């Protein structure tokens, strides 16, 4: 359907190892959105078309406020190009490292936000596995919006201990996801931090993580809950939604 000549290519929104996110301009729309750029080239050097065509059929089949509307797709010769929705606010990860932390309040109501958009994926059987904040985009309300599916069915920092020994994994992943995002969110770093993939693993298996002072208990109650070495003593995102720490701070 798109072709490239109807599009107008404005700023750069991003880098990343198999090209860049363009903000661009529908010509005959006026219509606003972000244009992944990705090579025919690369995918199949580094490859990962199957991964690809996948994150287009999940993201495009989905629909929910806290996710990047993926609009349609293009391919020419030398590149794969995905239209997808602008967001605004960019990353939560910069707002990350401009704040270096974030308060309860939204904290929590970015774990709603999440909640339910993990709820909803979940709902049509879809697992993300790689909630990290660099994927967390922000709309123009400031709500999160969770862009990339790309390992929906590297960095072990968000995965947990399941998927990193290679054991049976369900969906219950996302929940230690969001325990750690949690966490980090919170705390300005994640929970198992390490300076290599090595002590990391060995962190992440023995589920070895502690707080500093200034989080408030409740933070502590919600985080060990999802944090949880067995996927089944995790939460139900609904008992989440319904955690007090959560209800009594979430703005949203
Ligand atoms: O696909 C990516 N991929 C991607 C590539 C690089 C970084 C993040 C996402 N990004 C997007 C998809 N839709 N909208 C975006 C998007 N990227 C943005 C970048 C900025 C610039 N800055 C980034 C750091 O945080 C502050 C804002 C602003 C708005 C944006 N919307």
């Amino acid at each position: 359907q798109w072709a490239l000549e109807d599009f107008e290519i404005g700023r750069p929104l991003g880098k990343g190892k198999f090209g860049n996110v363009y903000l661009a301009r529908e010509k005959q729309s006026k219509f606003i959105l972000a244009l992944k750029v990705l090579f025919k080239a690369q995918l199949e050097k580094a490859g990962v078309e199957h991964q690809l065509r996948r994150e287009v059929e999940i993201q495009s089949h989905l629909r929910h406020p806290n996710i990047l509307r993926l609009y349609g797709y293009f391919h020419d010769a030398t590149r794969v190009y995905l239209i997808l929705e602008y967001a605004p606010l960019g990353t939560v990860y910069r707002e990350l490292q401009k704040l270096s932390k974030f308060d309860e309040q939204r904290t929590a109501t970015y774990i709603t936000e999440l909640a339910n958009a993990l709820s909803y994926c979940h709902s049509k059987r879809v697992i993300h596995r790689d909630i990290k904040p660099e994927n967390l985009l922000l709309g123009s309300a400031g709500e999160l919006k969770i862009a990339d599916f790309g390992w929906s069915v590297g960095t072990l920092d968000y995965l947990p201990p399941e998927m990193i020994e290679g054991r049976m994994h369900d969906e219950k992943v996302d929940l230690w996801s969001l325990g750690v995002l949690c966490y980090e969110f919170l705390v300005g770093k994640p929970p198992f931090e390490a300076n290599t993939y090595q002590e990391t693993y060995k962190r992440i298996s023995r589920v070895e993580f502690t707080f500093p002072d200034f989080v408030t208990e409740g933070a502590r109650d919600l985080i060990s809950r999802l944090l949880k070495h067995n996927p089944s003593q995790r939460p139900m995102l609904r008992e989440v939604l319904e955690h007090p720490w959560i209800t009594a701070n979430s703005s949203k």
